[PDB]
């Protein structure tokens, strides 16, 4: 297990524009387009991150070079954000990783408003943290992927994912 393979079980991978959790359009592995409810806005913002005109499909290697540059941007985010940096730098691999999912889902600002949370993970309060991951919007809404990567920070194990 590493970052790509978990959240590729989280995000799945689809070719064609479909709408996330939210609602929003999004393609590939978890790849945001838009928040607008425009398709035609999201097909824009589609060829443009492609590079050609793709009508809303896209192939195997184009979503997973989507991938990789929004992998890269999360991490990159972490250490760029003074509220997750010093958190990140105090994990191990493992729970790196479930970091790297929950920004890669609601993006930098709001995994940093997960103050208390983040205080009780540089503590390494892991129960703690992980009762406190529990109680926010994130997890009601999306309580399967929540309880995986909050199992994730608890242990520092991959068991959620194998
Ligand atoms: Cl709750
Ligand atoms: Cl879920
Ligand atoms: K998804």
């Amino acid at each position: 297990m590493n970052i790509f393979e978990m959240l590729r079980i989280d995000e799945g991978l689809r070719l064609k524009i479909y709408k996330d959790t939210e609602g929003y359009y999004t393609i590939g592995i978890g790849h945001l387009l838009t928040k607008s409810p425009s398709l035609n806005a999201a097909k824009s913002e589609l060829d443009k991150a492609i590079g050609r005109n793709c009508n809303g499909v896209i192939t195997k290697d184009e979503a997973e070079k989507l991938f990789n540059q929004d992998v890269d941007a999360a991490v990159r985010g972490i250490l760029r954000n003074a509220k997750l940096k010093p958190v990140y730098d105090s994990l191990d691999a493992v729970r790196r990783c479930a970091l790297i999912n929950m920004v890669f889902q609601m993006g930098e600002t709001g995994v940093a408003g997960f103050t208390n949370s983040l205080r009780m993970l540089q503590q390494k309060r892991w129960d703690e943290a992980a009762v406190n991951l529990a109680k926010s919007r994130w997890y009601n809404q999306t309580p399967n992927r929540a309880k995986r990567v909050i199992t994730t920070f608890r242990t520092g194990t991959w068991d959620a994912y194998k």
